[PDB]
C-alpha cells in the first residue's frame, strides 16, 4: 500500500417516513456522490498515487487545481492518479462534472 | 484523545428570505460528526470519546482497524484502537445511509 | 502560512437527472460549502486562513477551541489568524445556519 484507495460511490436516497425507535422523520429525499475517503493527507514533496475507483452508475470527475490534477473516471472503471505534493497547504478536491453540492468535495492537506 | 460529537438535524424551509435573498423548499435530514475529520501518525494509540447526541442510536465504523460500534442515543462510549498502518480510511455509520450521515475520515500519517 | 478557503451557496434543483442513460429524479439540494472543509496544521503554528465569502449572504466562520467566531459580509474577504496552541480536531463550523445546509469542516492540530 504505497498509495491512497478512493472509491466514488452514488447515493440516491428516498424514505416518505421514518420511524426508529419511536423518532419519526417525514419526507428525506437526497441523491449524493461521495469520495471515500474524502480527506488524504501528505507531507510537503510525497509522490502521491490515489487509486480511484469510479462506482457511481456515471463517469465521474476528481480534480486538485493547485496539482494540475483533473480527471474523468468511466463507470465501473478504476484510474490511478499520480502527482507530486510540491505545495504546503490544503486543497480541495472536487467533481468538475456535477453540482458541488451533490457530488460532495474532499480536501488533500500537504503538512510540512 | 479525541471528541466527536455525533449530532442530527431536522432542517425543513420552504421559504425564507435574508439580506434580499430567497431560498425556497429546502428540506434535509443528517447525522453528523463533529468533528468529522481525526489525523493522527503512524503507530500511535488513538481514544475516541464519541458522544451521540442523535435521539436514534448512531454507528461509528473505520474497517482498517476494526473499529465498530453503536452507540445508544443520548449515550457516550470510548473508541480505542492503534493506527499501525498509514493511509487515509472512511469513518462511516452502519445503521443509516452514507448520504445521510455523512461520512468522515481518518488519516494515518507516516 | 495563509490557507485560502472559499465560501460558496448551492442552490441546486433537478426534477430529472438523465445522464449516460442514468436516471435519477426529484433532485433538491440547497448547501453552503467551505472549499476546502479541512485544514491541517501542527501544534504551535500560527494559523492564518484567508476567507473569501461568495455566498450571497453573512456567512459564519467559527473554531470553538481558538475562540474564532467570525461573520464574512456577503462577497467580502476577511483574514482570521491565531495559534494553534492545542493538539486535536476541531469543529469548523457556521454560527449563522443549519450544520446540515452550510456543512462543517474540521482544523486538525498534529504534534
Ligand atoms: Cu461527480
Ligand atoms: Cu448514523
Ligand atoms: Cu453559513
Amino acid at each position: 500500500e504505497h498509495n491512497f484507495n478512493v472509491v466514488i460511490n452514488a447515493y440516491d436516497t428516498t424514505i416518505p417516513e421514518l420511524n426508529v425507535e419511536g423518532v419519526t422523520v417525514k419526507n428525506i429525499r437526497a441523491f449524493n456522490v461521495l469520495n471515500e475517503p474524502e480527506t488524504l493527507v501528505v507531507k510537503k514533496g510525497d509522490a502521491v498515487k490515489v487509486v480511484v475507483e469510479n462506482k457511481s452508475p456515471i463517469s465521474e470527475g476528481f480534480s486538485i487545481d493547485a496539482f494540475g490534477v483533473q480527471e474523468v473516471i468511466k463507470a465501473g472503471e478504476t484510474k490511478t492518479i499520480s502527482f507530486t505534493a510540491d505545495k504546503a497547504g490544503a486543497f480541495t478536491i472536487w467533481c468538475q462534472l456535477h453540482p458541488k453540492n451533490i457530488h460532495l468535495p474532499g480536501t488533500l492537506n500537504v503538512v510540512e
